[PDB]
């Protein structure tokens, strides 16, 4: 019961349902990002031809795709439609994991053999789809860190007038700090150009025009960055999956001192990341982590473990007051410095 | 059925994605052929050996820990519960990830009608090549050379349709010294990997390739060395004759193109029919679904049996192959 040694027979059907679980991996995303999770999720069931008519599909390919999720109990098949399985609820819960560690991250996973070996480690040396990553990692924000989000923005102990966001994305969460907070402005700031695009488009959607205002930025050099004279007004600070990028520690460090001399009328900063974990036993690896884990060490990015951040919060120039866990993505966290 | 229960089988989903696509990575960086021979090696002393970025090597370990198929003591790896059989369908491993990895990583994208015209999917060429080439050796070979020992002659000249590597003709070659062999290959590719193998080994007056595609056998010249054959053979191509009218007069084709052959050895995996969800084998749901996926037909077994006599061959002998999804070599004449 998860430690033993085996029959021939045993072991021939435990291969046989890591083979099958990868192609079941790989349909989780996909189904999501075709509606089929969804359709399942409210009806609890569904007719696999109407499907493929309905969303002008392929339809051997999507007998397909259910069938893969069938192979590992996630979907049960009956006939022409497809039911809920015992396993439904959880993979569903954690989907847009899946979409990301394949949609996402596979062409990482899959070219292992040609990204281990030092001489290939350099330059452009793998592939992320950025689109899919956006994608998966707008449903991982609401799903994972809303709940200490919002907890911590909760226990501010005051009203924001102006809240900067580092790593923006979406702009989905400026958005509905805009919401709580009517008459609020809000600055993003990514990285990448193509987020800045979809964020400004995101707000002027939802009629935030003016509240809201985006910047191609890269926040560990927080300073050389054109559009720091609304940065001295900005009372709360957020930072959302993206952390781990300020390290290594040196650089974490002189990017937090350089965050609290840019935006020294912040209050609170409120710092949420998933974190490498230690000593969990092979297997009993949760979902996620090992995919997060080894990817970063595949791509030679760090990954701080949550006493790293700890220990790093003082040199930094900020004090952690309060400290939320996060359920269920790893060992994940929000912090909310002062 | 179980919160605690559902908890564990999606985190070994999950995980099981990253040890499917180690597997694969594990065998063609040596990993897993040290482990067969000591039953353990050293993290450390396995990367240095290999100039492996060490972390990414313990990553890869550990993906394989997660699900049994090793066990990690320190900075060793020992062989796992689950070691032997996934050494075993190791190729079929990196043929799904290494091989296929992007067709299956693009299933919402491949999926819509809408995007399904030109070069829809891509496939890593050399990959599959790669995997191919033991696929070919462990699953096939015992029928192939019992169909061989069987045959109630020795041949003079084989042809070998889609002959890759040249691997098969160099067997036969070694077998049947003085045979002649030639190989059709539809791959420049295939070609060229083939033709320096056999012109390195000493092979090169006896074995010749020439680019084509079986499908069109009739268009490939190859200067009336076809009339010399008297046996072909061809693995796991065969379901590209397919549609059935495809099949058939491709079937035609072949028997015109190389009209003294006496037998034809045929083997392919084929479409299953009926198996339970939970109860699928290796490979088998990889193959079935990989190929709707791409458009492209796959035939069950008794479409075969089916298709041979309206094509002009006679089915006379028939192996069922061990453990590769339902497998078969026919033998036609
Ligand atoms: N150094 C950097 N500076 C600014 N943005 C960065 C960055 N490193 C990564 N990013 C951005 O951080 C984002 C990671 S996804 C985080 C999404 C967002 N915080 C949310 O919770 O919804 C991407 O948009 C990426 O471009
Ligand atoms: N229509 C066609 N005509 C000729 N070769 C083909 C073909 N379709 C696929 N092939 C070739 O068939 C090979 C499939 S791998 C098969 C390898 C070989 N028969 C063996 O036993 O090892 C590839 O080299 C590919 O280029
Ligand atoms: O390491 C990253 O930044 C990406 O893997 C992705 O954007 C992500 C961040 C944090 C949590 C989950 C995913
Ligand atoms: O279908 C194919 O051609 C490939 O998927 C692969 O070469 C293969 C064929 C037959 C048996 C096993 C693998
Ligand atoms: O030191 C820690 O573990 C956390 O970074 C922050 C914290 C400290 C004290 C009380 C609450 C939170
Ligand atoms: O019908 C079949 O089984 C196969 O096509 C081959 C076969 C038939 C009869 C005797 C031997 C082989
Ligand atoms: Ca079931
Ligand atoms: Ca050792
Ligand atoms: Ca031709
Ligand atoms: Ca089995
Ligand atoms: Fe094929």
């Amino acid at each position: 019961h998860m430690s033993t040694e085996v029959s021939e027979a045993q072991a021939r059907r435990a291969v046989a349902d890591i083979f099958n679980s990868t192609l079941a991996s790989s349909a989780i995303g996909a189904a999501w990002e075709l509606g089929a999770l969804d359709e399942l999720r409210e009806n609890g069931k569904l007719d696999v031809s109407d499907f493929a008519v309905r969303h002008d599909l392929h339809e051997p390919a999507v007998v397909g795709m259910f069938t893969a999720l069938a192979s590992v109990g996630i979907v049960r098949r009956e006939g022409a439609t497809v039911v809920v399985g015992p396993y439904f609820d959880e993979a569903n819960h954690h989907r847009s994991l899946f979409h990301w560690l394949n949609q996402g991250s596979g062409e990482l996973f899959r070219r292992m053999p040609q990204v281990l070996p030092n001489e290939n480690r350099t330059g452009k040396f793998y592939q992320l789809d950025a689109g899919a990553i956006s994608y998966a990692c707008r449903e991982i924000s609401e799903r994972y860190f809303d709940p200490a989000f919002w907890a911590a923005v909760d226990g501010l102990g005051y009203t924001p007038t102006t809240v900067a966001d580092l790593g923006s994305g979406s702009g989905e969460r400026l958005i509905q700090i805009a919401r709580r907070f009517p008459g609020v402005r809000g600055l993003g700031v990514d990285i990448a150009d193509g987020a800045i695009a979809m964020a400004e488009k995101e707000v002027a959607a939802k009629g935030f025009g003016d509240q809201i205002s985006f910047v191609r930025g890269d926040a560990r050099t927080i300073d050389q960055v054109s559009a720091r004279g609304e940065f001295a007004e900005v009372d709360l600070l957020t930072c959302f999956m993206m952390g781990h990028a300020f390290w290594p520690r040196e650089n974490c460090v002189q990017t937090l001192r350089k965050l609290r001399a840019a935006f020294p009328n912040v209050r609170r900063f409120l710092l949420g990341d998933a974190t490498r974990t230690v000593g969990i036993p092979d297997r009993e690896l949760p979902v996620f982590t090992l995919g997060f884990e080894f990817g970063h060490d595949m791509m030679g990015e760090y990954l701080p473990t949550l006493d790293e951040w700890d220990g790093v919060f003082e040199e930094g120039g900020w004090r952690c007051v309060k400290k939320h866990a996060i359920d269920s993505l790893s060992v994940s966290v929000v912090f909310e410095l002062e």
